[PDB]
């Protein structure tokens, strides 16, 4: 599938109640403090083109932490 709804803003469907900058899957609030806030040293580890719309996923930490944080999320410099 293409797109129809986010709300993750980016893996790409599930959603839900409006945190920081985005509109994130609460799985992706979730995934974003727990690489960002305690649990990431990481340049992609699949690959950085480990794909979310939804065809996909082919999932990982920094490609769609980043693909994630171009909607500015913030688990931020989180929290560093
Ligand atoms: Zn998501
Ligand atoms: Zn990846």
């Amino acid at each position: 599938m293409p797109r129809v709804y986010k709300p993750c803003f980016v893996c790409q469907d599930k959603s839900s109640g409006y945190h920081y900058g985005v509109s994130a899957c609460e799985g992706c609030k979730g995934f974003f403090r727990r690489s960002i806030q305690k649990n990431m040293i990481y340049t992609c580890h699949r690959d950085k083109n480990c794909v979310i719309n939804k065809v996909t996923r082919n999932r990982c930490q920094y490609c769609r932490l980043q693909k994630c944080f171009e909607v500015g999320m913030s688990k931020e410099s989180v929290r560093n």
